[PDB]
C-alpha cells in the first residue's frame, strides 16, 4: 500500500535508503534486508552518508533539508532552501544540493554554511568523492569538473547533444557521459577530460535510465527505457552482454547497483521490487552472459 516517494544508494552501493509518505526505511542491498525504519511524514528526497548514522532527507511540505541524526533520533540542522530540489549528495565533508537552477554547496558539520558562490548549470550533475561534474548552463553538451577543495578545473565538450547524465566511477578518474539520443557513451578523464572510450548502446534512440560503474571501474552497467540491460568492458565497441528486463506497464524508473564485481541488482520502485543478477564470464569461448538469479520483494 506504501508508494516509493524517493530511493537512492549510499556510495558504495551497500545500502537502499527509500522515503514513503509514512517514513522512510533504510535496506541492505545483498542481502536484501531492513536495516532500520522512522516514522516520518513529508520526506521527499533523502540520501545517506556511507554506512553511518548521518541520514539527510528534504521536506516537501516545509521547503527544508533536514540532517537527521539515526541514534539520537533528531535533527542536527535544518537548511532553507528556495527551489525544488533536483538532486542532492552527501561526503564527509561537504553537501552538495541541487536546487532548481543552481548548485549549493555546504559544509557537512557546524556551522552548516555555504563555502562558495551558488553555480548556476544547465540541469544535471554528479559529485562523488570531492570531485564535482555539472553542466554548463548554456552549452548543455559541455560538462565541468572541479575538485572541491571549489576553484576551476576541466571544461570538456561531451556531446553534440545536451548531456543527458553523468557517472563518475568509484575511484573518480573517470566520467561516463551519455545524451538525448542515448546511442554514444562516452567516457573521459577527470584529470584533463581527455576521451578514454567511446560505446555504442544502440543503432535507434533511446533515453537512458541509469548508468553504474562496477567498484573496479572495469566495467559499466546501463539500461534503457527500452528496458534492456548492458554492461560494458572498459577494460581498466559493444557492450559485452544483454538481457531483456522483465517490465510491467507501470514501470518507468529504477537504479542500478552493483553488489560485487560480477554481481548486479536493478532496484524497481513501482513494484518495489530487486533484480539479482549474476555476471557470468566462459574462459573457454572467452564470452560474458547475464543471468537473472532472484527477484525480491523489498518489502
Amino acid at each position: 500500500s506504501n508508494p516509493i516517494v524517493d530511493y537512492e544508494f549510499n556510495q558504495d552501493q551497500s545500502c537502499l535508503i527509500v522515503s514513503t509518505p509514512k517514513s522512510f526505511d533504510i535496506y541492505n542491498v545483498h542481502p536484501l534486508k531492513r536495516i532500520m525504519s522512522q516514522e516520518m511524514p513529508d520526506a521527499g528526497t533523502i540520501r545517506m552518508l556511507h554506512r553511518t548514522n548521518y541520514i539527510a532527507f528534504v521536506s516537501t511540505k516545509k521547503e527544508l533539508l533536514h540532517i537527521w541524526d539515526d541514534v539520537k533520533k533528531q535533527d542536527i540542522t535544518r537548511v532553507k532552501l528556495d527551489a525544488a530540489v533536483k538532486d542532492l549528495f552527501l561526503s564527509r565533508e561537504f553537501i552538495v544540493v541541487s536546487q532548481g537552477d543552481v548548485i549549493s554547496i555546504f559544509k557537512f558539520g557546524n556551522p552548516w554554511n555555504k563555502i562558495t558562490e551558488d553555480i548556476k548549470f544547465g540541469g544535471v550533475c554528479e559529485f562523488a568523492n570531492g570531485l564535482l561534474v555539472y553542466s554548463n548552463e548554456f552549452n548543455l553538451g559541455q560538462i565541468h569538473v572541479t575538485r572541491l577543495q571549489v576553484g576551476k578545473g576541466v571544461l570538456v565538450k561531451a556531446h553534440a547533444n545536451p548531456v543527458k547524465m553523468v557517472r563518475l566511477n568509484r575511484k573518480g578518474d573517470m566520467v561516463a557521459t551519455c545524451s538525448q539520443d542515448g546511442t554514444l557513451i562516452r567516457v573521459f578523464q577527470t584529470d584533463n577530460g581527455v576521451l578514454v572510450r567511446e560505446f555504442r548502446r544502440g543503432l535507434d534512440r533511446t533515453s537512458i535510465i541509469d548508468m553504474r560503474w562496477s567498484p573496479d571501474g572495469s566495467k559499466l552497467a546501463v539500461v534503457s527505457d527500452k528496458w534492456t540491460l548492458h554492461v560494458f568492458e572498459v577494460f581498466n565497441e559493444w557492450s559485452i552482454c544483454n538481457f531483456k528486463l522483465k517490465v510491467s506497464k507501470g514501470s518507468n524508473d529504477c537504479k542500478i547497483a552493483w553488489i560485487s564485481d560480477t554481481g548486479l541488482v536493478i532496484v524497481w520502485p513501482n513494484r518495489r521490487l530487486a533484480d539479482t543478477f549474476k555476471l557470468n564470464y566462459n574462459d573457454d569461448e572467452h564470452v560474458w552472459w547475464l543471468q537473472l538469479n532472484q527477484r525480491n520483494e523489498i518489502p
